[PDB]
């Protein structure tokens, strides 16, 4: 399923994410709009093997099992397909533990290289929230 911005915002706002561990709604929109373009289904693979799955492309050397990737830690405790779901329930749980991992958003590359220090509040604007 492939979100619209002000849709995926309600969303990840009713999931306690606007302002979870500091982070504005603003943030998690912009990263997810750079990680996936705002669709569920996406996956990407990596030059070590690993894949990064849904909307906010949670890795899954560390995150998920798919089954695939050699020492993955699956810390989410769940299959990596689960990530890919309409519903983003799955994905916040785990990016929860993600952005409390230690690096903060910064976990996120697409954040951390288009999302970090931009006015970010623009990606909210106009919502009814």
């Amino acid at each position: 399923k492939v979100f619209g911005r002000c849709e995926l915002a309600a969303a990840m706002k009713r999931h306690g994410l606007d302002n979870y561990r500091g982070y504005s709604l603003g943030n998690w929109v912009c990263a997810a709009k750079f990680e996936s373009n705002f669709n569920t289904q996406a996956t990407n693979r990596n030059t070590d093997g690993s894949t990064d799955y849904g909307i906010l492309q949670i890795n899954s050397r560390w995150w998920c099992n798919d089954g695939r990737t050699p020492g993955s830690r699956n810390l989410c405790n769940m299959p990596c397909s689960a990530l890919l779901s309409s519903d983003i329930t799955a994905s916040v749980n785990c990016a929860k533990k993600i952005v409390s991992d230690g690096n903060g958003m910064n976990a996120w590359v697409a954040w951390r290289n288009r999302c970090k220090g931009t006015d970010v509040q623009a990606w909210i604007r106009g919502c009814r929230l």
